[PDB]
């Protein structure tokens, strides 16, 4: 076969352990050039003569181009050695190991788990597993409170189109005014974009990282959201900005004054001095040349401790997790030690980076828990929105990353499906509710932590930013509620559905031409089966199934209940129409 | 090509930042299908409608079944977001980026590397990248000091065998006595094997890590050795154990002696009791039932504040490195910390390991500085000595190895020859001191920290434990001073052509008929052909020599001159012979 295409290590993505004694082994391959791939595992320390373990890796799902399987070693030692035996279409075997390939199992030498410390074991908050993240723009969510709007703030009305320069008077007091709401849809967090003290309107360049910006609030105001959240079963989550800080931070104020002269010339980036000048700058800044957000030094203790400070007291403040902005661009040992003063004041805050590129790095157990998956947007964007990709691609793309990093974080990371630095996604359906509402189904059923972008809920609309940033609609006779009802059903099956939130994910089908697709999300004995008719016309298709996974499921959204015969089951689905099978267990 | 070969990621061993505005990028594909490889990049925010910088990608060698290419980025707003550019044989032009591979340059996505930090630049001590080791079994080195010799020491003998428990009474202050001994050689540092207070003959299950073993000396006789060393540019790296502890410990004593009354029990991995009895393990050790060695559990803050404090006082003895067995099994947060207070102490502290199998999670630059580079002694092993592997392969099982890790530790790895756990080289040779010496020069000359066993540079052969541990010979005329100063002689040059110790490496021939390896030490312009003959027979190899290079060079070992023509360079030699030519540049 193809050995050159087989790929594994004792290490990162592809050799994890889940338990104090059980350790989980992935391996890659060229899609069908394998067919068997067993594990024959021992402790380390074990005689040579002795038998091994067997283990069988199941394929855990394959994509473009390769196939992946997976296994999973039981380990008393909490040491283990492990080969595998690799059997290929015709019936050919082969022994890989750390040494290389071999028919013999011997000179194929053996991949080796050094040591399986509990405290190197990926765990996150048990909460984020099955939670729904809801994403606050503060400035146009509500206004609850005008005596702190912003001079100049345009009427909040639905026809608005918001500019560069806009503002509307979004603020905490109405947060908390909106709980309510927020309860009833069910959502269990929200993220609020960066809140703190800043004179621009984005806020991005933090002026005082132990303040709420004034347009929208204070320490009394947040601790009571926090407290009026918190009884609501809704958490807070707060965007860090540790990477660059404002032209107006303290030390960064300070520099541009006493120049070499203050305590605070190593707290930031900088090379010719003295420090100023127009549109050019001496000193780094976040991207190319943007005075007013000067690169923070987090290697420098100082520069560390301070913002350690900071997330000291807003944790004490009450809040739920950080979301990390710009997170890749701070060294690893800043966010080593960050989860661990994070994790020591509250096991269960959640840690969640922001990075647009393989977050394998961060994602190791040690650093942050999960990313924004960008990637899960794409595929969504692609599949439901512009039909540029279909049914196989969109099973390839979900699979790929899937297997990217460990279970841990695949399950956490934050499935959007948009944001305030992208078009709504009703908008990039075109308009079209049907796409939309089967979008959602998916990501309201798929692997990964459900992030909903305010508005999208009651059908909001919007190009790119800033006309995604339009004021929420709050006027019952101005909103979708059709829609609020399907995302509160979804919402609701989340949680009642265990398979949905602690379960993995298995491609059930896939057609280019129907362009439809279907999943399983399977835990324990349970089981959900997950069809989607990506298309406007009406079709039917027919489902694998054995008895062995039951024979009769239920659409958790309209009651019908389906009968398998002999391993197949006729569906017909309405265009776009999505249907959620529940096996019974 | 078959591109499920293609292998690459923004991290480890395929991309890391030589200093803080380069970053080292490698590709790996299947041995052949690749002819060009060239790197397409720009900065993270650099603009679509911006050109791209280039990067010429040379084939960094090639192992048994891949191709490894390597190109140097220049990042200076240190933010790189690249693409790579492969040609085969047939001059097809496909671009591997994140996204994955296609035609078309955009549609590949692009690698992308956060940012550079310079505090996360694989650093290593400069005089460690240049130093010549000696293992030092201080049982059987130099007795200068019989009031400490045990009851049933035996005489020193040139035909001493020992057996599994015989004594000899080596001592410290013999090893001071006998410095100038080694000096005379040309070593830099020597690395002693657990000489901590323990009650065995290995003095692996150390009973207190704060005082040297009363039959080899005490404190003062210490660091005498250190600064008398010192004073001789020789350092001190001793060999601390810190997976696990003697029985007799002060901590495990009070476990063994209070159930779960002790204060120490949770200093251990203890399941119940009673602690202890013979043949029994109510706690985890080293290995299998080795009540001896109980393993220490490293995640405990006391139990690693300990270990911690241990360092710093040997290390205000003066010593300059570590060399810690089991170090895989120990937690890496333990090692990260581990190695930032002992470059805290001092910044020229090396830090070695003992894996036996790939360590790539341990060199990523934060914890290891090295480890025993097993892989070489395997190949080495195998090519001078037994014969069992010819030319070729050796070319690949070396090439490969190369390739675990950065070239940062790939630099330091210490190649031994042999060891107290192994069986003499000499007699691994079968007494054949032809193909000793060829060995010993090329791991004279190879890439890597050339580790000396005591007595190996002076023919002391012996078969594996506990033969390997005979007593030094001392009689000047019992001994092959030939051997001596060819050793000298070599460390000599190594010392000479920054090439051999700072320099790269890369396969200039390698002919599986006559076995006839070369390989090309590099630095800046400067170049140290060596050209090594393993045959019987006085063969005679072409090698190719575009006039780029140089067209004259020089063997060190003799002095010849011998020149190029015409992009082709005819080299004689004799029967195990090596070459070492020197661009004079
Ligand atoms: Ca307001
Ligand atoms: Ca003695």
């Amino acid at each position: 076969m193809l050995l050159e295409a087989i790929f594994h290590e004792a290490k990162g993505s592809y050799a994890y352990p889940i338990s104090e004694t059980q350790l989980r082994v992935r391996l890659r391959a060229k899609k069908g050039d394998v067919v068997r791939c067993e594990v024959l595992y021992a402790d380390r320390y074990a005689s040579p003569e002795e038998e091994l373990a067997h283990a069988l890796a199941g394929k855990a799902g394959s994509d473009e181009r390769f196939d992946y399987f997976e296994a999973l070693l039981e380990c008393s030692t909490k040491r283990v050695k492990y080969v595998f035996l690799l059997t290929g279409p015709q019936g050919e075997a082969v022994y890989f190991g750390e040494t290389g390939f071999s028919a013999e199992r011997s000179k194929a030498g053996v991949f080796q788990y050094a040591y399986i410390h509990r405290s190197e074991v990926f765990t996150t908050p048990e909460w984020a597993k099955e939670a729904v993240i809801y994403q606050i723009f503060p400035e146009r969510f509500a206004n609850g409170d005008p005596s702190n709007d912003p001079p100049g703030t345009e009427q909040w009305a639905k026809d608005a189109r918001p500019r560069h320069d806009s503002f509307y008077g979004g603020d905490l007091k109405g947060v908390i005014d909106r709980l309510p709401y927020l309860e009833e849809l069910g959502v269990t967090a929200l993220y609020f974009t960066p809140i703190f003290a800043s004179p621009s309107h984005h806020k991005y360049d933090t002026a005082d990282y132990l303040a709420i910006d004034p347009q929208f609030g204070d320490l009394p105001t947040f601790r009571r959201l926090v407290d009026e959240a918190h009884r609501r079963g809704i958490k807070i989550i707060l965007d860090a900005v540790f990477n660059h800080a404002g032209d107006q931070f303290f030390a960064f104020r300070d520099v541009l004054q006493k120049g070499e002269q203050s305590r605070y010339k190593d707290w930031f980036f900088i090379e010719d001095f003295p420090v100023s000048k127009t549109s050019r700058t001496n000193y780094e800044t976040f991207a190319v040349q943007v005075p007013a957000m000067p690169k923070l030094r987090t290697e420098n203790p100082e520069v560390k401790e301070y913002l350690f400070d900071v997330a000291r007291f807003w944790m004490e403040q009450g809040i739920d997790g950080w979301r990390l902005d710009v997170a890749n661009e701070v060294d690893h040992a800043f966010w080593r030690e960050f989860r661990r003063l994070v994790k020591s004041l509250n096991p269960d805050a959640l840690i969640v980076g922001e990075i647009w590129h393989d977050a394998s790095g961060w994602l190791m157990g040690d650093q942050f828990d999960s990313v924004m998956n960008y990637l899960f947007r794409e595929s969504v964007i692609r599949f439901f929105a512009t039909g540029e990709i279909h049914a196989e691609r969109f099973d390839a793309e979900l699979t790929r990353a899937r297997m990217l990093y460990p279970e841990q974080a695949a399950q956490g990371l934050w499935n959007l499906l948009d944001s305030h630095d992208t078009e709504r996604f009703l908008t990039s359906c075109g308009g079209n509710e049907a796409k939309f509402r089967l979008a959602v189904l998916f990501q309201m059923t798929y692997l990964g932590t459900p992030l909903i972008y305010y508005g999208d809920e009651i059908g909001m609309a919007g190009a790119t930013d800033p006309d995604c940033k339009r004021p929420m609609i709050w006027e019952e006779k101005e909103q979708n509620r059709g829609l609020f009802e399907f995302y509160k059903e979804l919402i609701r099956l989340r949680h009642r559905l265990a398979s949905l939130t602690r379960g993995n994910v298995r491609s059930w089908h896939a057609d280019k031409q129907a362009n439809l697709y279907a999943f399983v999300r399977t835990v324990q004995d349970q089981h959900v089966g997950v069809v989607l008719n990506n298309r406007g016309e009406k079709q039917t298709v027919l489902l694998q199934v054995p008895e062995s996974g039951g024979k009769t499921w239920l659409d958790c959204l309209t009651g019908e209940e389906v009968h398998g015969k002999q391993g197949q089951l006729k569906l017909t689905l309405r265009p776009y129409q999505g249907m959620i099978l529940w096996n019974g267990r």
